[PDB]
DNA sequence: TGGCCTGCAACGCGGGCATCCCGATGCCGCCGGAAGCGAGAAGAATCATAAGCCGTAG
């Protein structure tokens, strides 16, 4: 079973990750100002 | 408190007029010296190209 697929999954792929990057590993919060590692951390 | 400005009377010589000599000057012919325009060459400068570090991620 060999389905055909698009090339838009590369884009798909590509906006997952930028999103789950800039939401989830570099940009801090205004409440506390501290990462999610340091969080884990604390 | 001391010196500049000015009225006044007496001494002084320069301005005004006449004139012949002199030196600048316009003109003409002749000789020369920057010039300036374009063109070629040199130096000065701002735009365009390849990472490096910052800290996590694989």
């Amino acid at each position: 079973i060999t389905p055909v697929n698009i090339e838009e999954e590369l884009k798909s792929s590509y906006l997952d990750y930028a999103m789950s990057v800039i939401v989830g590993r570099a940009l801090p919060d205004v409440r506390d100002g501290l990462k999610p590692v340091h969080r884990r951390v604390l």
